[PDB]
């Protein structure tokens, strides 16, 4: 149910994503990096374990999970969050819940590419990646 989304993702636009930074509390020096950044995102399944990979010049990141099953976190800005992943009209919903904050992390596939969009307080993110062969 999950494998359009596997593969190896580079990203190719972002809009928003200070705000987003900002509205979690991520410093001026992180997110002024983290505007120049380009992650690579991959996404793999082993049965229904999926492990998501976050890799970029500045941070990385790693985290397994079944859907549908609470898993902890520990965010690339040192949040430590109780997360869970689950498709939701075909988009990959990931919620973390910390300290009674929640943030909203959403993939969607549209026209072949991966739509993340971030929400957090008001703040509402978008970034584009696209696939690597
Ligand atoms: C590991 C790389 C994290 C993104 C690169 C910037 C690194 C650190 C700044 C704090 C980010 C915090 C919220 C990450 C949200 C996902 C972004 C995405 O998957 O596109
Ligand atoms: N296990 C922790 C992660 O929970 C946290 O996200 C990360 C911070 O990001 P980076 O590894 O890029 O410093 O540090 C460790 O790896």
């Amino acid at each position: 149910m999950v494998d359009a989304f596997l593969g190896t993702w580079k990203l190719v636009d972002s809009k928003n994503f200070d705000d987003y930074m900002k509205s979690l509390g991520v410093g001026f020096a992180t997110r002024q990096v983290a505007s120049m950044t380009k992650p690579t995102t991959i996404i793999e399944k082993n049965g229904d374990i999926l492990t998501l990979k976050t890799h970029s010049t500045f941070k990385n990141t790693e985290i397994s999970f079944k859907l549908g099953v609470e898993f902890d976190e520990t965010t690339a800005d040192d949040r430590k969050v109780k997360s869970i992943v689950t498709l939701d009209g075909g988009k990959l919903v990931h919620l973390q819940k910390w300290d009674g904050q929640e943030t909203t992390l959403v993939r969607e596939l549209i026209d072949g590419k991966l739509i993340l969009t971030l929400t957090h307080g008001t703040a509402v993110c978008t970034r584009t990646y696209e696939k690597e062969a």
